[PDB]
């Protein structure tokens, strides 16, 4: 689980995200696995504007955060999980680490803040939803 927390915007993973969610809905996008609520109150986030490819994530099956490189978000084909059919991702990034189902939302960020979120595993790799090109997210 996880979320990030900017402007008046919750970012999760579409596959968790709550009635209420879905009920205060800004954008979501299944290709992606993301969406996007209203909140009531401001968030403690901000998202990286950048094309870095290391930075650092939270993996909750180990209580950790890891020092990862990742490669640029494109589209790719991951394996059947628990929450998802074997299927085409898009704006999805990888690494060579441990990522659990129970992983997704972690966050994982570089010197310019937050990159995206855990979205996929298995195989020892994590796979992260990026966010840098939602720019929408830092206005309005
Ligand atoms: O292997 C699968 C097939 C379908 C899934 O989607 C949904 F049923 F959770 C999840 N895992
Ligand atoms: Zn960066």
């Amino acid at each position: 689980s996880g979320a990030i927390y900017v402007g008046n915007y919750r970012v999760v993973n579409r596959h968790l995200a709550t009635h209420n969610d879905w009920a205060n809905l800004v954008w979501e996008d299944s290709s992606r696995d993301l969406l996007v609520s209203s909140t009531t109150a401001q968030g403690c986030d901000t998202i990286a504007r950048c094309d870095c490819q290391t930075g650092v994530y939270y993996c909750s099956s180990r209580r950790k955060h890891y020092p990862v490189s990742f490669s640029k978000p494109s589209l790719i084909f991951v394996e059947a999980s628990e929450y998802y059919p074997a299927r085409y991702q898009s704006h999805l990034m990888l690494a060579v680490g441990h990522s659990e189902p129970g992983d997704c939302g972690g966050i994982l960020r570089c010197q310019h803040g937050v990159v995206g979120i855990v979205s996929t595993g298995g195989n020892g790799l994590v796979g992260f939803a990026d966010v840098r090109d939602l720019l929408w997210l830092d206005e309005e």
